[PDB]
């Protein structure tokens, strides 16, 4: 059959099955024992609890960036780093609309890859630095152009800056954007692990995006790629920061079906399946969960076990929305658990379309980070298990 | 169809070279008045500096800043301290872009509701002096921008018209907002037969906004004009700039255009509004303007632009609730400038907050706006009290 002809059919299969196909394998996969829902209520309750406790109880998004420079936002890490967080920087700016564009995206990436690796200083891909880059910063045509124009562009770029991360011990991540460029991303994922020239570097990352239908399938992939190409991919698991936009997209295709879920919790049930799938591979990958939710973390974190050590998983958050609840985390007296900040370098003239996704996940009401502040939500409804509402 | 409207279709994609040359000489002034504006626009902008107005004051991502209250009841016991200041209000019940029947059946309810709040509150004070309300025709219709113009139009009609009715009965004024480019002309359209419909006769307090922005609005301006006149019917008329232009910009990128049904330089949608301003001023017999600007040069040039008569009922200006206090406390009242302007205040729940404060955040993020300049210790006063026309370039 055509190489992977099993898992790739899988992920085809699943990128617009209905909602309610989608979700009974996930609440099977994402429910956990009354002993560990009884343990994580615990903890989201108490990182609730000191969230607020040690905060009193902007839209601008200053507090979003952490420098207009690489080595700006360099010197600014050094203080979170000597308390045990990481950090993955990300020049801003995405969707090139001209091969000029492209151009001075993938040298900004370039000279940050120096900069940072520099700073790294032999630290390696768990405990230094990393860089997380977007596809569409790198192609003048991402969105629109054919796969095979598109890919035959943009290989080249992102192995010259693997190769560069590689040479530093770095990590380098690919961030998900839009639906519709999932399995370019991921063609493009593959053919890098299976290149010689990227061998005995573990640094290449991948985002996968918990509010879309084939989020668990695209892992089977990722673990089964990590398996035959002896890399040991680091797998971010989102939940997402296009959702408004894929809904009205889906809209004006004329779908009956969408490539994302519509009910919120159906994400929340995905991730915690597909953090399960992770958690039990962590042989061959290097699970990062990202989110800002304290139930969440909470409930991977008992789902996880008493085995831990740096380089089995993480937790990563965005700069400016997750350190206070992740100063509740990082250290020995908390949870003992290390977590990367994704942090954002670069002026106004690039700030705008991450900004928008931060307020359209940060003003929500139903986000998390939302739900903390309202009034109308009791520390009962934000520890709830989300499982449990559809088992 | 008419000449009129044939402008405004001519005008669509008109490439913005060809559209300036005009712009510039309507929105060029007398040394006297642009030396007073100057004099009026440094004034306003050493009291706003002196206070803290702007992007930095838009709060945080709750949005509570931009929100009047949670439903009308409340955003209308709120709204005595600044009435008796010199403001008036129109109400925003937030909600847009209705995708079921369901959505388009409560955006209805909330605006029929709050027109009889509205009208009852303004007991008689009539269109300039008391509140009026605003809508949104995405509202209105599920498949506003999805669906054959002419359909939408004509499902639409018979709800619009309701709501006119309403604010007929009350003698208050309803606002047709503007949305996205491609349903100016459905609305336009709509705007036509109401103005036409003998059943709201004798009532002016229908209000259309015009965005500046766009390469149609002097030619939009020309038919609401013509149509007041003829009708009879003193259209309250909103120039703004425009909330959509990121969006516009994007889907003209996507649609392969080479021209784009607006400005792409935002000097020339400066020079557009004034334009647009002076001939609004020239027709105050027949329409109201209304100029809705956070931009004290903008406010300061309209100001002289006026002249010296005024009397309530001429013209007004407008601002956004959370946005246009500070500058508009150096407007309002005897010990000002005495001139009159009302806030747009929006009214809901957080949920439907969302799409209005991400066009906020837009508008105050955005390097180029005026609320952003203000508070940037780069920009010099000089350079914010420049004259559009005599910058372009
Ligand atoms: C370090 C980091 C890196 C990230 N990288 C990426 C990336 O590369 N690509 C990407 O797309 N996202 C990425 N994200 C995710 C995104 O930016 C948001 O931060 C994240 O989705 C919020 O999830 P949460 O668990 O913190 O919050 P929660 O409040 O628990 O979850 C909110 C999320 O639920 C989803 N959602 C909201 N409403 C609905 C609905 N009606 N139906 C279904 N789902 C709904 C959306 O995904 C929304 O963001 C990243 C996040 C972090 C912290
Ligand atoms: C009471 C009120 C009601 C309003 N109602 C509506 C409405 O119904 N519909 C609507 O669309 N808008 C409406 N607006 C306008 C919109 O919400 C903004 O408030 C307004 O456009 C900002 O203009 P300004 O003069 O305050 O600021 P300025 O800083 O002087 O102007 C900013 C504006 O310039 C334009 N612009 C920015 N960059 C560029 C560029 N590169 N090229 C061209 N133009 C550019 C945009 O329109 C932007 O908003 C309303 C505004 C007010 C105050
Ligand atoms: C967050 C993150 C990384 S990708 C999506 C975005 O930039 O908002
Ligand atoms: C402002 C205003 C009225 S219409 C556009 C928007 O709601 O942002």
């Amino acid at each position: 059959s055509r190489p992977q002809s099993t898992l790739r059919r899988a992920i085809t299969a699943a990128y617009r099955r209905p909602e309610t196909e989608c979700l009974p394998p996930l609440v099977e996969a994402a429910t956990q024992s009354k002993e560990i829902r009884d343990a994580a209520a615990s903890t989201a309750r108490k990182l609730i609890e000191a969230l607020r406790g040690k905060h009193s109880g902007s839209m601008m998004g200053e507090q979003f960036v952490t420098g207009e420079t690489i080595r700006e936002a360099l010197k600014r890490s050094k203080e979170l780093e000597e308390k045990g967080f990481s950090y993955s920087y990300d020049m801003l700016g995405e969707a090139a609309t001209t091969a000029a564009d492209a151009e001075r995206y993938y040298r900004d990436y370039e000279s940050a890859i120096h900069a940072i690796g520099k700073a790294s200083a032999g630290r390696g891909i768990y405990e230094g630095p990393g860089i997380s880059i977007k596809l569409s910063a790198l192609h003048p045509r991402y969105s629109r152009a054919q796969a095979a124009r598109v890919m035959g562009e943009l290989l080249p770029r992102v192995k010259a800056l693997a190769l560069l991360a590689k040479n530093y011990d770095i990590g380098l991540n690919i961030d998900a954007e839009e639906a519709d460029r999932l399995e370019l991303s991921l063609d493009l994922l593959e053919v890098l692990c299976l290149d010689g020239d990227l061998s005995g570097w573990n640094g290449m990352g991948f985002v996968v995006q918990a509010y879309g239908k084939r989020c668990p399938f695209v892992l089977d992939f990722i673990i089964d790629l990590a398996r035959r190409s002896g890399r040991r991919i680091m797998v971010r698991l989102v939940k997402g920061a296009y959702w408004d936009a894929e809904i009205k997209r889906a809209q004006l295709d004329g779908l009956a079906d969408f490539p994302v879920f519509t009910r919120k919790i159906h994400t929340d049930v995905s991730y915690i399946a597909c953090a399960a799938k992770l958690l039990a591979a962590t042989d061959v990958v290097f699970p990062q969960f990202a989110t800002h939710n304290a139930q969440t973390l909470a409930a991977i974190y008992h789902m996880a076990g008493k085995d831990f050590h740096v380089g089995k998983y993480e937790f990563q958050c965005l700069h400016g929305m997750g350190e206070p609840l992740y100063e509740e985390v990082v250290g020995r007296g908390k949870l003992d658990r290390p977590c990367r900040i994704y942090a954002p370098v670069g002026t106004h003239e690039t700030l705008l379309a991450y900004l928008v996704r931060r307020l359209l996940e940060n003003g929500a009401n139903s986000s998390f980070v939302h739900r903390i502040n309202d009034p109308k939500v009791s520390i009962d409804e934000l520890i709830a298990d989300p499982v449990e509402v559809v088992r």
